[PDB]
């Protein structure tokens, strides 16, 4: 929503920037797709301050684009910039729910710690708990920072 707006501006709609990539995705030889994404996710960061509208338009349509490349499905920086992106938005139950039921970041440790720790902040302490050993038994890496998170994340509800 903002294509034909680009009115007398340094700046243009959020989905331009992002579109300076897809042009260059649509013959996309082989050269590792993402490697082109990251550069955009940098350069709305150092040009766009405090516009992270710019950003969120380049993370949002990330998790879109090497959601169905399964070999991409527990990438450390990929699933660091759905965690990037995570802050920005309030629906993190949707979010990282999602992104666990299309088997991104089942073998990433700081998707499950990232999610849990939304959800004590909630309330949902029983819930984040039920995340944490959904990735001790997917056995997700880092491992150890999750039965370490877990047994610290006990200690506390059991108080409580």
């Amino acid at each position: 929503m903002g294509h034909h707006h680009h009115h007398h501006s340094h700046m243009d709609t959020p989905e331009n920037v992002l579109q300076m990539l897809e042009a260059h995705m649509q013959s996309y030889k082989g050269n590792d797709p993402l490697g082109e994404w990251e550069r955009y996710i940098q350069w709305v960061e150092e040009n766009f301050p405090e516009n992270k509208e710019y950003l969120i338009t380049l993370l949002e349509h990330l998790m879109k684009e090497f959601l169905d490349k399964k070999k991409y499905h527990n990438d450390p920086r990929f699933i660091s910039y759905c965690l990037k992106f995570a802050e920005y938005n309030s629906d993190l139950h949707q979010f990282f729910e999602f992104l666990y039921n299309h088997g991104i970041g089942t073998l990433s440790s700081p998707l499950y710690i990232a999610w849990a720790g939304h959800l004590e902040a909630q309330g949902e302490l029983q819930h984040a708990s039920a995340v944490l050993q959904r990735g001790i038994q997917n056995q997700a890496e880092p491992r150890e920072f999750l039965q370490q998170q877990y047994r610290l994340f006990q200690t506390r509800l059991t108080e409580t």
